[PDB]
């Protein structure tokens, strides 16, 4: 009944499993909310930009896709309450001694170019006195962490936690720094009852523990 458009490859929020179904925090959450609130949904996964288009054109009713709440997006979208605070966070090998940013003095931290993690590291470099090694892709960065060529990485918390949940022997010794909020969206001025039900469904799932179980599956 309500058409919900999403991305196809944005783990842990939405991704294809081995059975070629789309799963992830977002997929489970919207389904649980629809069931809690008694509406029907059809989920499509045309990709993030295509999902944006479909909602703006009125061919989809809502979008959920690890979507960052920004003032720019508020010009054309109405957002739900945040269901996830996105952080940047430090990652190290299991074996690492590092337990504070102060411990990074003289050490070298890897980061992906063009990211919020890079902004944080660059802005705090004088404060803590680490070197930064910049990478074009995550694979190269984590390869470097593995060989000990860098001492730590800075990355998106849900990405790092998902990888750790999946068995990667990394750890996060320092609490993350908030970079934004994540929410469901409808076209500005459209489908207000869907936002109302999403927020009510979210509150219900938080209150009865079901929300935390979804998060824990992917991030713990
Ligand atoms: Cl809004
Ligand atoms: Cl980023
Ligand atoms: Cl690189």
């Amino acid at each position: 009944k309500y058409i919900i458009a999403s991305d196809s490859s944005f783990a842990p929020f939405v991704f294809q499993n081995s059975s070629n179904q789309y799963t992830g925090i977002d997929m489970e959450l919207i389904k649980a909310i629809a069931k809690d609130q008694g509406f029907e949904i059809e989920i499509t996964n045309p990709g993030f930009d295509a999902a944006i288009s479909a909602v703006q054109a009125g061919q989809a009713d809502g979008i959920i896709a690890g979507m960052s709440v920004t003032d720019a997006r508020k010009a054309t979208f109405d957002f739900s309450e945040s269901y996830y605070t996105a952080n940047t966070i430090l990652g190290v090998k299991e074996s690492s001694n590092i337990a504070s940013y102060e411990d990074l003095k003289g050490k070298t931290v890897g980061v992906k170019n063009g990211t919020a993690s890079q902004t944080f590291l660059t802005e705090n470099q004088s404060k803590y006195g680490y070197k930064i090694k910049t990478f074009a892709d995550g694979s190269s960065m984590y390869d470097s962490l593995n060989t000990g060529a860098i001492d730590a990485v800075m990355d998106d918390e849900p990405v790092l936690k998902y990888s750790i949940s999946q068995g990667q022997k990394l750890k996060t010794p320092i609490s993350g720094t908030p970079i934004g909020e994540t929410a469901f969206a409808v076209k500005k001025g459209a489908n207000p009852e869907l936002i109302e039900m999403f927020n009510n469904g979210l509150a219900n799932l938080k209150a009865n523990g079901e929300f935390q179980k979804i998060l824990d599956k992917y991030l713990a």
